């Protein structure tokens, strides 16, 4: 077990995920020029240590080796302690909350390399229902959008739009 970055945080929140098998990073700058380097998106995911479903998708999808190892083909993927950032918690609510009309935790949010938002979620659990995407359906088809209808997704994070949060609800 090698541990990702998240090793040397202070936070037990965050250290906690410093051997999930998710490459994560903690909120900086050398994860957004990893970003913009790879030209990848990133997935940000905020929470916090008494949030029973942001345990849940630990325990669910983030611990898990598959749905890890596509976040780390499709993504440079950032964990966020809303104790000790509540401005940025603050910040991607308020994003959750225009794109999908409501908001909770674990906020998980996909933006591009300069930060501009086009997907949220709140829980997302690994496997697809009814109405309702799992996190192994979702990460290939936001990594498929990204390369082939790129420029769709700059429009939409411009313009802070539901283009790409509505595809992939179509995605079905």
């Amino acid at each position: 077990a090698e541990p990702n970055r998240l090793i040397k945080e202070k936070s037990p929140y965050l250290l906690q995920h410093a051997y999930n098998p998710v490459d994560w990073y903690p909120w900086g700058e050398e994860a957004f020029e990893k970003a913009r380097k790879e030209n990848k998106p990133v997935f940000l995911s905020i929470g916090y240590s008494t949030c029973h479903w942001c345990h849940m998708m630990a325990h669910e999808s983030f611990e898990d080796e598959e749905v890890a190892g596509l976040m780390n083909e499709a993504f440079v993927s950032i964990k966020v302690d809303r104790e000790e950032r509540p401005d940025i918690d603050n910040i991607y609510m308020t994003v959750c909350q225009i794109i999908l009309g409501r908001g909770g935790w674990p906020l998980n949010i996909i933006m591009t390399p300069g930060k501009k938002p086009f997907f949220a979620g709140t829980y997302i659990p690994k496997n697809t229902r009814f109405n309702q995407i799992g996190m192994l359906e979702l990460v290939p088809r936001i990594k498929e959008i990204w390369e082939q209808q790129h420029e769709e997704v700059l429009d939409s994070a411009e313009k802070i739009t539901s283009t790409i949060q509505e595809m992939i609800k179509e995605s079905s």
